[PDB]
């Protein structure tokens, strides 16, 4: 006998519950804060992801994103999840093959792999991709419940945020100013909103294997906002080249953009401070608290 991290008899059982009959091999992540995520394979022959709600409150959120997909798969030009079952207790979709557009190891803070900065297949498909799920229509959107911020929502909502670390925490005060400032500069907000992604980064982003955008994944946050949110990621991974090259073909592809858009992604990143301080206090694990509380404090 050996010990293995899996608990397959269980994880039969669950699958079985929902019409699906696991057979062969399989591999589990636990390091998700709020759902253990298993590839399985299934008598199908065909791997699966079951991505499991470890609690109520996370069991909550399946029905509403479970919405969000339906209503995106006909109008993206890649591949979303499809959850054939979507319920409280369980979660599943035939995995996408593609890989990751970075590969990292569970439990590693470095990754294996990040597709190349000088991919140009990568920047250009990531861009028109970009571009295409901005474009999905808001009435669409509304009419699958989505989570919908105006404009002056979404400015009003980073304001929250702001607000809630500084009275959970104590911040840098130049990073506070920068915050405050941004808030308060007109000319950086756009006048208008997009469907955005909300968790837009290269680990939720599948390529072929030529490196074209094929596929996205992990939708929890999408919501309509602010279109720069989906870029700030883009900025840090890729840096101001990568950033540059990702405006020209985003806007040749019909997104729309402002004139200080540049401006207000960095700006955006900058305020990855803030979600990131918000995770770690509603996570309650104190290596992450820890984590926050360092960056919060420390000088940009
Ligand atoms: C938009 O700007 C981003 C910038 C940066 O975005 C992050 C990323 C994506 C964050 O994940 C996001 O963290 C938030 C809190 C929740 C979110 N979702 C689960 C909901 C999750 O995906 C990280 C904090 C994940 C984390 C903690 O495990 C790590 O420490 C790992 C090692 C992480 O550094 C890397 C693999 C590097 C190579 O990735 C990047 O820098 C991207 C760009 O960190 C953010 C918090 C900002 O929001
Ligand atoms: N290649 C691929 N990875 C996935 C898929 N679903 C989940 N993952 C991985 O599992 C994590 C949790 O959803 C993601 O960040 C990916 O690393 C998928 O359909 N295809």
């Amino acid at each position: 006998t050996v010990v293995t991290t899996a608990d397959t008899s269980q994880l039969y059982a669950l699958a079985a519950r929902h019409g699906l009959k696991l057979h062969g091999p399989l591999t589990v992540n636990e390091l998700g804060l709020d759902y253990r995520i298993v590839i399985a394979t299934v008598d199908d022959g065909r791997r699966w992801v079951l991505r499991i709600p470890r609690r109520a409150e996370v069991s909550a959120k399946v029905e509403p994103e479970a919405r969000v997909l339906a209503m995106l798969k006909n109008r993206l030009p890649f591949a979303v999840p499809d959850w054939r079952v979507a319920n409280a207790e369980l979660v599943a979709y035939p995995m996408l093959e593609d890989s990751t557009a970075m590969v990292i190891q569970p439990g590693s803070s470095t990754p294996d792999w990040v597709v190349p900065q000088d991919s140009e297949v990568f920047a250009e498909s990531f861009a028109t991709a970009l571009a295409a799920l901005h474009a999905v229509p808001i009435s669409a959107a509304v009419d699958a419940g989505m989570l919908i911020r105006t404009p002056t929502q979404a400015r009003q909502k980073v304001a929250d945020d702001v607000d809630r670390v500084r009275r959970e925490f104590v911040v840098n005060d130049k990073r506070l100013h920068r915050w405050q400032r941004w808030l308060d500069d007109d000319s950086s907000w756009p006048d208008f909103s997009v469907v955005v992604h909300g968790d837009l980064y290269v680990g939720h982003v599948l390529i072929d294997n030529t490196e074209r955008v094929s596929g996205m994944i992990d939708w929890s946050e999408a919501r309509v906002d602010d279109p720069a949110i989906d870029m700030a990621a883009h900025l840090m991974v890729f840096g101001e080249e990568g950033l540059a090259k990702l405006l020209l073909t985003y806007e040749a592809a019909g997104g729309r953009v402002w004139p200080r858009l540049a401006h207000h992604i960095a700006e955006r990143l900058a305020f990855g401070a803030v979600t990131y301080a918000l995770f770690a206090l509603d996570s309650g694990n104190e290596e992450y608290l820890a984590a926050a509380k360092a960056q919060l404090a420390a000088a940009e």
